[PDB]
C-alpha cells in the first residue's frame, strides 16, 4: 500500500511545497523540493537512513524518493503529518502556562541532544545548522519535533569521521551565531556546529518564554532580533546587530518577577556568549530544564 | 492529485551479495527492481547521488526511473528502479548466442556510445563520469541489438580497488593508479572495456567457427580469483587474453583484435580513448 494521496499544500516557499496527503488511511507530510534545493533533499536522505535517529522529538520519516522521466526530476520526503502546524506558527496564535512552556522547551531540548549525542553499537553525533521555530513542529501531547536536517553534519568520535556535505544551503540569516555571520567558524571542528545549534535553541527559548503568562503579563510573538533589523533581514543585516553592535535579544523585565522565566533567562544567557565554547551543552539545557519547577 | 507508487515484483531475475533484482510492473510497464543488501548501501547512495546531480539520458545507458529508500520497523529499505531488458546482460546472452559481423559490431558500437557518453564532460551539460565496473554482468541487451552500461553504484564523477578482481586494470592491481588524475579511471574502464571487446568477438562465427563463451583470463586463473592472482597474471607476467589464429582469416575479427590490443597496454597513457574507439568502430565493415 505504497500510493499516497495530495490533498492540499500547507506550506510553499524557496524550499518547494508541502502537502498533507493520505496514505495508508493516515495523513502524511509530502515535501515536493525546489531543484535549487536538491543537495538538501539527498542530505536529509543520508541523515534519514540512521535508524537509530527515530526519536519522539525527531520528525519521523516514512520515505524518500528522487524520480525521473526524461530530463525532469522530483525529490519527495514522506514523514508523519502535524496538523497543529510549526512552533512559530502556534505561538501567533497562543499563549503558555508555566506547565505547557517547560513541556515545549524541554522536548526540543530533548530532541536537539538526541541529535548532538553519539549511540554506539547506532548513531553517529549530528549538528543541525538550521534550527529555528519553523523547523520546530508542535505534537497533540504538547510536546514538540525538529524538523529538516537538509544541512545537518555528522560525526563519529569512534572512527574520527566528520561528514560535512556537500551542501551551498546556509542557515536562515536571523538565527546564524556569530561565528556563522562574521565567518569564522572553524569549518573542520565537529564541536563547532553543535555550537551554532546552541546558539540558535537561545534564540528559539526566547521566542517561546516571550508567549509564557506570569502576573497577567505576555509579550506579542516577535522573531529575533525584530527591533534591529530590517523585516526581511540580510546577511549583512544581521551580521552588523549580532557581530558589530554585540545585540542579544532583550529580557522583558517582568520576566524577573517569575521564578520560570528568570531561569529560563539564565539559560538563553549562556546559549548566547560570542565565544562559542562557553556556551551550554544540549544535555546541561535538557538537565537544566529538567529541574526547572 | 494521486501518486501511484506501488510496484508488483513479479519474479527475481538476480541475487547475489549486492541484493536482488526483480521484473516488476508499474502502470502496466515493465521495470526492474534492484533491492540492496546492507553489504552493498554504499551503491545505493552514489548512485542516487549521481542522478541527483546529473539526469543522465542515453540510449546506451540503463534509463533511471526512481531511487526509493522505505523505513521499516529495524531496517531501510533502498529500491534502484530502471527500466527492464527482457533479454538480460551482455553475460547471459553470449552464453546462449553466437553473432554474425553486424550483430557482433551493433554491440559492441554502442557499449562504446554508452561509454564515451559516461566519460565525456558536456558544458553548459554533464560532468565527465568513470564508471569502475565495466563487465559483461554490467552490459544489458535490448531488442533492437544495441546493448545498455547498467550500475553507476562504483561511478565517480569529475568537472574541470572497488571494482571486479578479474577486469581490474595493471595499476590498480599493483597500486601505481594515480588516483588524483581523474584520467587515470577513464583509462582504467578501457582496459575493461577491451576485455568485454574479447568476450564478445569470441562468439562471432567466420568461416563456421566460433569460440565457447568464457570470461576473461579463465585459462590462467581461478574460478574466483584472488586479487593477488591477477597481479601475478596482469602485471607481473604482463598477460593478454589469447587472440585466436582463425580472428586472422576474418577482416572484422582482424580489426577487433586491434582494438582491443590497443586497450590493453601495460602504460595507461598509451590505451585509445572512447572517442578513438567510436571511430575505429564505425570504420569496420
Ligand atoms: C518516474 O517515472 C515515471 C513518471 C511518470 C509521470 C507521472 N506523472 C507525471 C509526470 C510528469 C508530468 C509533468 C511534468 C512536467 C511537465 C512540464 N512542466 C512545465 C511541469 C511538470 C513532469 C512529470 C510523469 C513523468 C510517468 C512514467 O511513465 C509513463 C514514469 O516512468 C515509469
Ligand atoms: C519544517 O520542515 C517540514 C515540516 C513538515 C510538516 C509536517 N507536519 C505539518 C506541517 C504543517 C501543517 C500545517 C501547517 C499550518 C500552519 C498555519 N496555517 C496557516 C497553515 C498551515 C503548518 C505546518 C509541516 C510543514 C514536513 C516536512 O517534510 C515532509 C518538513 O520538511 C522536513
Ligand atoms: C514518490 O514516489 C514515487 C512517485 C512516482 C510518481 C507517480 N505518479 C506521479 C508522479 C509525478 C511526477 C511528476 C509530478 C510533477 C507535476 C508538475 N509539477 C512541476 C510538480 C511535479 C507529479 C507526480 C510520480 C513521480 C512513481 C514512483 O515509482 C515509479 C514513486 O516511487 C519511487
Ligand atoms: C547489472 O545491473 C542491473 C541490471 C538490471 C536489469 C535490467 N533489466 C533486466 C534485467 C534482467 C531481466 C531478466 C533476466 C533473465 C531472466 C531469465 N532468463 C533465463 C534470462 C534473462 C536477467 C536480467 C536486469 C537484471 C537492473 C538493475 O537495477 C534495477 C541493475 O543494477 C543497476
Amino acid at each position: 500500500a505504497r500510493d499516497i494521496t495530495l490533498l492540499e499544500c500547507v506550506g510553499k516557499g524557496r524550499y518547494g511545497e508541502v502537502w498533507r496527503g493520505s496514505w495508508q488511511g493516515e495523513n502524511v507530510a509530502v515535501k515536493i523540493f525546489s531543484s535549487r534545493d536538491e543537495k538538501s533533499w539527498f542530505r536529509e536522505t543520508e541523515l534519514y537512513n540512521t535508524v537509530m535517529l527515530r526519536h519522539e522529538n525527531i520528525l519521523g520519516f516514512i520515505a524518500s524518493d528522487m524520480t525521473s522521466r526524461h530530463s525532469s526530476t522530483q525529490l519527495w520526503l514522506i514523514t508523519h503529518y502535524h496538523e497543529m502546524g510549526s512552533l512559530y506558527d502556534y505561538l501567533q496564535l497562543t499563549t503558555l502556562d508555566t506547565v505547557s512552556c517547560l513541556r515545549i522547551v524541554l522536548s526540543i531540548a530533548s530532541g536537539l541532544a538526541h541529535l548532538h549525542i553519539e549511540i554506539f553499537g547506532g548513531k553517529p553525533a549530528i549538528a543541525h545548522r538550521d534550527l529555528k521555530s519553523k523547523n520546530i513542529l508542535v505534537k497533540k501531547n504538547g510536546q514538540c519535533c525538529i524538523a529538516d536536517l537538509g544541512l545537518a553534519v555528522m560525526h563519529s568520535q569512534s572512527t574520527n569521521q566528520l561528514d560535512v556535505g556537500n551542501n551551498p544551503r546556509v542557515g536562515t540569516k536571523r538565527y546564524m551565531a556569530p561565528e556563522v555571520l562574521d565567518e569564522t567558524i572553524q569549518v573542520d571542528c565537529f564541536d563547532s556546529y553543535k555550537r551554532v545549534d546552541i546558539w540558535a535553541f537561545g534564540l528559539v527559548l526566547w521566542e517561546v518564554a516571550r508567549r509564557m503568562v506570569s502576573n497577567g503579563i505576555v509579550e506579542d510573538y516577535k522573531p529575533p532580533f525584530y527591533d534591529v533589523v530590517p523585516n526581511d533581514p540580510s546577511f549583512e543585516d544581521m551580521r552588523k546587530v549580532v557581530c558589530v553592535d554585540q545585540q542579544r535579544p532583550n529580557i522583558p523585565n517582568r520576566w524577573f518577577s517569575d521564578p520560570t522565566l528568570t531561569s529560563l533567562a539564565k539559560l538563553m544567557k549562556e546559549c548566547w556568549y560570542q565565544n562559542p565554547s562557553a556556551r551550554l551543552t544540549a544535555l546541561r539545557i535538557k538537565k537544566t530544564l529538567t529541574k526547572i519547577d
